[PDB]
């Protein structure tokens, strides 16, 4: 009832995609997470051989827009050759903790 779903920690745009395939690329992440949101950075993690290690980064134009695709996207289908279904969560980035004067 208007009240569950919506609440979330983390305020950051940037997600953490998983579960991704060498078949699925930038191209269809992108255009696969547009559909939540308008996406202004994304990048995928692959190593030397260009091969699609299995997860991606994506960075929607607002947080509201990130969450939509998570939401659902969230473990909702099983990409081709793949454990389990598509792993969305918000991502981390490094930051900076601990004493403040010391």
């Amino acid at each position: 009832g208007s009240s569950g779903s919506s609440g979330s920690r983390g305020e950051d745009r940037k997600l953490f995609v998983g579960m991704l395939g060498k078949q699925q690329t930038d191209e269809d992440v992108r255009k696969m997470f547009e559909p939540f949101g308008t996406i202004d950075e994304c990048t995928v993690l692959r190593g030397p051989d260009g091969t699609s290690k299995g997860c991606a980064f994506v960075k929607f134009q607002t947080h509201a827009e990130a969450q939509a695709a998570i939401n659902t996207l969230h473990s909702s289908r099983t990409l081709p050759g793949a454990s389990s279904s598509l792993v969305v969560k918000f991502a981390d980035t490094e930051k900076e903790s601990g004493p403040s004067s010391g």
